[PDB]
RNA sequence: GGCCCGGGGCGGUUCGAUUCCGCCCUGGGCCAU
C-alpha cells in the first residue's frame, strides 16, 4: 500500500515469465543458427538483447551490418534477401531504409539493414546509430533491467510510450538512458516532477541544465536529442503523472485504463447540454504507413481548426481518428450559427485617397464612421461551421497533407449529431470534451 | 511524409499585403528505427 510495496506488485506486470523468455531464448536460438548458416555479419540489439522488453511485448531486433562502401540499394536488396530465408513468415515493412519483419519459432522479429561503422561519426541514417546505442548501454544498464521495465510499463499504461508519430511519447531507448542517469524508476519519477519545457539532460556528462527546449542529449551523439519526437503536451502529461503518483502511489498507473464504452444517447445528451456544434470530416484513409499518416491527420486537423477560429466560429478543440477504412477530423465549436453581416475595418477618416477607394466598393449596407475611421457592413458566404468547412475542404484540399489532402479531394463528407454518434468516434469525442467516467 | 530556417516567382482577398488565405520552382536542417 506504500510506494515501494506498490512497485513490488508492479514488477509482476512488466517483467516476463520463464515461458515467455524461454520462448524468446529458443527463438533467438534458431535465428542465429539460420543467420549463421548463411554467414552474414549481424548484431542483436533492442530491448530484447538488453533484457529490457516489456512482459508480453517480445520482439527480437537484428541489425545487418554492411560495409561503408556498399550501396544503400544493396543494403535493402541484400537486406530483404536475408530477411526472406531466415524468417518463417516475412513481410516487407517501410520507414528509413526499408526492412523486413516476420516470425520465428513463434516470436516477432525485425531485421534492419545498416552500415557497420567504427566511431559514431561517418554516421549516415538513424539506424547506423542503433549499434552504438546497444554498445554504450550494455555495460551500464545491467542490474537495473527492471527499473527500465517499470518505467516503460508506466509510460505505456498511460499512452505515452511510443516514439513514433502516432504517440510522440518516450522511445524505449530514452527510457533506458533515464534509468542509467537516475539509477531507479522511483528516482526518475521523483525528479521528473521538477522537469520543465526547458530541461536538458546530458547523461554523458552526468549533468542537467537549462536549454532552449526539452533535450536529452545522446551519449553516442552529443548533437542528437533522444527525446526529440516527444510532444510538449506529452512531456507535461508525464511530469504530472509523476507528481500525482508520488502523492498517492497506486498499482493503477501500471494498468491500462479501459476504453470506457459510452452509449450514443448519453453522448447526445452531453453535446446538447454543451449547446455546442460538434461535427466531423470523413474521408477514405490513405494507404500510407502511420508515421506518414498521423502527421498529416495532424496538419489537416490544425489547418481546418485555424480556418474555424479566424472565421469566428470559436472552435474549442479538435481530434482525429483512423480506422482501417476511413479517417475522421473532429471539431466542436461554440458557434452553431452566426449572423451574415459582419464589420470590416476601413481606413482612418483623414486619409482621403483610401476612403474614396473603400467607399467605391458598392455593398448592400452603406458604411459608417466610428472613432475617426470608416467601417463597412459585409456579408458572410456561410454561417455555420460545417457550411464553412465544406467550403474550405473543397477548395483547400491541397494544404491538408500530400496524402490526406488528396483523399479528401476525391471524397469527404461532414457528419453531425444523430448520424455522427454512430461513427467509431465516440471515444475520441468523449476524450475531446473531457467527458468523465 | 511532418516539422523548423531561407530564397525565386505568381494567384486570390483587401482602402491598403513582404504582413492575411493559398500555389508554383528551389537552398539548409530536424524527426519516425
Ligand atoms: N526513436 C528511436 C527509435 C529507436 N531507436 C533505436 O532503436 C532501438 C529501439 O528499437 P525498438 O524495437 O523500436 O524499441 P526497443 O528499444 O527495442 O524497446 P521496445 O522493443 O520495448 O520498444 C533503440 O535501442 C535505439 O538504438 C532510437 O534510437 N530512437
Ligand atoms: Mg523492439
Amino acid at each position: 500500500m506504500k510506494v515501494e510495496e506498490i512497485l513490488e506488485k508492479a514488477l509482476e506486470l512488466v517483467i516476463p515469465d520463464e515461458e515467455e523468455v524461454r520462448k524468446g531464448r529458443e527463438a533467438e536460438e534458431e535465428l542465429r543458427r539460420r543467420l549463421d548458416e548463411l554467414g552474414v555479419e549481424y548484431v542483436f540489439v533492442g530491448s530484447y538483447a538488453r533484457n529490457t522488453w516489456l512482459k508480453g511485448s517480445l520482439e527480437i531486433d537484428v541489425f545487418l551490418l554492411f560495409p561503408e562502401e556498399f550501396s544503400k540499394e544493396e543494403l535493402r536488396e541484400r537486406g530483404l534477401e536475408i530477411g526472406k530465408a531466415v524468417l518463417d513468415s516475412y513481410e516487407i515493412r517501410y520507414a528509413e531504409h526499408p526492412y523486413v519483419h516476420g516470425v520465428v519459432k513463434g516470436v516477432e522479429v525485425d531485421v534492419v539493414p545498416c552500415y557497420k561503422l567504427k566511431e559514431p561519426k561517418n554516421i549516415k541514417s538513424a539506424v547506423d546509430r542503433t549499434p552504438f546505442h546497444h554498445k554504450w548501454l550494455e555495460g551500464r544498464i545491467k542490474g537495473k533491467e527492471n527499473e527500465v521495465r517499470l518505467l516503460k510499463g508506466f509510460l505505456k499504461a498511460n499512452g505515452i510510450y511510443g516514439a513514433e508519430y502516432k504517440v510522440r511519447g518516450f522511445s524505449g531507448y530514452l527510457c533506458e538512458l533515464l534509468i542509467v542517469f537516475y539509477g531507479s524508476f522511483l528516482e526518475t519519477v521523483k525528479n521528473a516532477r521538477r522537469w520543465t519545457r526547458r530541461t536538458v539532460i546530458d547523461v554523458a556528462k552526468g549533468e542537467v541544465r537549462k536549454g532552449e527546449e526539452f533535450f536529452v542529449v545522446d551519449p553516442v551523439d552529443e548533437k542528437r536529442n533522444v527525446a526529440a519526437n516527444l510532444s510538449l503536451d506529452n512531456l507535461a502529461r508525464f511530469v504530472h503523472l509523476c507528481r500525482e503518483f508520488m502523492e498517492a502511489p497506486s498499482l493503477g498507473f501500471f494498468k491500462p485504463k479501459h476504453p470506457l464504452e459510452i452509449e450514443p444517447e448519453r453522448l447526445r445528451k452531453i453535446v446538447e447540454e454543451r449547446g455546442t456544434a460538434v461535427f466531423a470530416v470523413k474521408f477514405r484513409k490513405p494507404d500510407i504507413v502511420d508515421d506518414n499518416l498521423y502527421p498529416q491527420l495532424e496538419r489537416a486537423s490544425r489547418k481546418i481548426f485555424e480556418f474555424l477560429e479566424r472565421e469566428n466560429f470559436m472552435p474549442l478543440r479538435s481530434a482525429f481518428k483512423a480506422s482501417e477504412e476511413f479517417c475522421y477530423l473532429l471539431f466542436e465549436c461554440q458557434i452553431k450559427e452566426i449572423s451574415r453581416v459582419f464589420r470590416r475595418m476601413g481606413p482612418q477618416f483623414e486619409d482621403e485617397r483610401n476612403v474614396k477607394k473603400f467607399l467605391s466598393r458598392n455593398r448592400a449596407f452603406r458604411p459608417f464612421i466610428e472613432n475617426g475611421r470608416w467601417w463597412a457592413f459585409e456579408m458572410r458566404k456561410f454561417t455555420t461551421p460545417e457550411e464553412g468547412v465544406r467550403s474550405y475542404a473543397s477548395t483547400h484540399w491541397h494544404t491538408l497533407g500530400k496524402n490526406v489532402g488528396e483523399s479528401i479531394r476525391e471524397y469527404f463528407e461532414i457528419i453531425s449529431g444523430e448520424k455522427l454518434f454512430k461513427e467509431p468516434v465516440t471515444a475520441e469525442l468523449c476524450e475531446m470534451m473531457g467527458v468523465k467516467d
